[PDB]
């Protein structure tokens, strides 16, 4: 009943619409807040993606080490490293780190083209048992997030079972699963999302993302200090198109999810 009450009174404050997974592995246990609605993943879908190219190469052991063109035509509306490799080649763990660390999105559709595209994530998803997620459009135009709008959506019930799967799960090879985890522990964007409402000692991997009306994701792999790891979702949308980003509800959610553990 508590943190129901705390993340609906957040909820409400925040003016906006919130979506929490939490999934305990200490004792198997969840908490949830509007979980199966549906949020535009934003940038948070490149968890997915990177885990389509590490599954990939399962079966072609050469494959991040392949060389990908980058050009002009290539550019997108956030490049941060990939304008620096223009007119040379990106290596496909290169891209795959960018887009998770950095949150490239010229990475991230080198990523989608790689495997085939948007619909090839969608089907790797449903291969690992994930029903819901659907990637339908590239970067940049996958960050519309327009309300009632299904295109690049997941719920976090899903999106929490299926980062669990992909970072303490066996959907990928151990070698995989330990070269994302890897990376999303590197990630440097996250740190005022769900980083900024849990103890500066606990150990983070994350995805952030952003898009229009406000919308203000992140996800998580979570090691407490001497606890079994957690895995969070933290969604956010608003009603306006030009709303301002809100990363301090994700902190506060997490903060909301995590109290006393
Ligand atoms: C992902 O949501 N996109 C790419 C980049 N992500 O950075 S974030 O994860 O720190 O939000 C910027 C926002 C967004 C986009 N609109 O392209
Ligand atoms: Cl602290």
């Amino acid at each position: 009943a508590d943190v129901q009450q705390k993340l609906a009174e957040l909820e409400r404050q925040s003016g906006g619409r919130l979506g929490v997974a939490l999934i305990n592995t200490a004792d198997n246990s969840q908490i949830l807040y509007r979980a199966d609605e549906r949020f535009a993943m934003c940038s948070t879908s490149k968890v997915m993606a990177a885990a389509a190219v590490l599954k990939k190469s399962e079966s072609e052991p050469n494959l991040l080490n392949q060389r990908v063109e980058i050009k002009k035509s290539d550019l997108v509306n956030y490049n941060p490293i990939a304008e620096k490799h223009v007119n040379g080649t990106m290596s496909l763990a290169e891209l795959s780190a960018a887009a998770l660390q950095y949150s490239d999105n010229v990475a991230m559709n080198k990523l989608i083209a790689h495997v085939g595209g948007p619909a090839s994530v969608t089907a790797f998803a449903r291969q690992l048992g994930d029903e819901t997620f659907r990637l339908d459009r590239t970067e940049p135009t996958l960050n519309t997030a327009i309300p009632g709008d299904p295109r690049d959506t997941t719920s976090p019930r899903a999106m929490a079972q299926t980062l669990r799967n992909l970072t303490l799960g066996k959907a990928l090879g151990d070698s995989q699963r330990a070269q994302l985890v890897t990376w999303m522990k590197g990630n440097t964007t996250g740190a005022a999302s769900i980083q900024a409402g849990l103890p500066a000692s606990w150990v983070v991997g994350d995805k952030t993302g952003s898009g229009g009306y406000g919308t203000t994701n992140d996800i998580a792999v979570i090691w407490p200090k001497d606890r079994a790891p957690l895995i969070l979702v933290t969604y956010f949308t608003q009603p306006q198109p030009k709303a301002e980003s809100r990363r301090d509800v994700l902190a506060s959610a997490a903060k909301i999810v995590t109290d006393g553990l």
